[PDB]
């Protein structure tokens, strides 16, 4: 069969510093995505997760994991009571939802209406976007793919510190980023 998402690490973004910590290797892995049973307790409210050969993330908001279809597919996470069924999955919104880990802390979808947005990446960068239409935003600095390659799932802050969506595609031209493309966390919302 497929085998399970696997939290390889997470993202903590609470507090003054974002900063990512590692907490499982290719080896335990293997085991994790057969029997779906991750003796590991959940930190952070975004976490770094795993197919085969693949890593992408996934972000807490009201009580639910989300993630990008084009990662999890249908896939279970793994946890310590065994395989999660999803909770939520729309493929064309690229989107799947998991009921939040114990213990997660989970992000507050924002009301702010701030334009001023913050893209948090795999290696918890914190880069600034200036928020363009209901579900993209321009980078201040482009980039190459390869830098946002496996962030998506990872998500779009306000100045606050709320989520205002889901990183899931890059607007890009001839494999540089000027802007990215995002799930609204209204969107999420409208899918609970
Ligand atoms: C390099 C950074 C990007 C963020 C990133 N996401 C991507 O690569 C995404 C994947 C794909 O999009 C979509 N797939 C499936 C869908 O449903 C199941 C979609 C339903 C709706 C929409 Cl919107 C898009 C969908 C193409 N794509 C692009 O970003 C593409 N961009 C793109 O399509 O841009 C527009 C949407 C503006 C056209 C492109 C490949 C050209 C960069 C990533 O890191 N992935 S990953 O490495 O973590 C991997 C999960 C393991
Ligand atoms: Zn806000």
């Amino acid at each position: 069969k497929k085998g399970s998402v696997v939290i390889v690490g997470r993202i903590n973004l609470s507090g003054d510093t974002a900063y990512a910590q590692q907490t499982r290797g290719e080896e335990g892995c293997q085991e994790t995505s057969q029997t779906g049973r991750d003796k590991n307790q959940v930190e952070g409210e975004v976490q770094i997760v795993s197919t085969a050969t693949q890593t992408f993330l996934a972000t807490s908001i009201n009580g639910v994991l989300w993630t990008v279809y084009h990662g999890a597919g249908t896939r279970t996470i793994a946890s310590p009571k065994g395989p999660v069924t999803q909770m939520y999955t729309n493929v064309d919104k690229d989107l799947v939802g998991w009921q939040a880990p114990q213990g997660s802390r989970s992000l507050t979808p924002c009301t702010c209406g701030s334009s001023d947005l913050y893209l948090v990446t795999r290696h918890a960068d914190v880069i600034p976007v200036r928020r363009r239409g209901d579900s993209t935003g321009s980078l201040l600095s482009p980039r190459p793919l390869s830098y946002l390659k496996g962030s998506s799932g990872g998500p779009l802050l306000c100045p606050a510190g709320h989520a205002v969506g889901i990183f899931r595609a890059a607007v890009c031209t001839r494999g540089v980023a000027k802007a990215v493309q995002f799930i609204p966390v209204e969107s999420l919302e409208t899918t609970m």
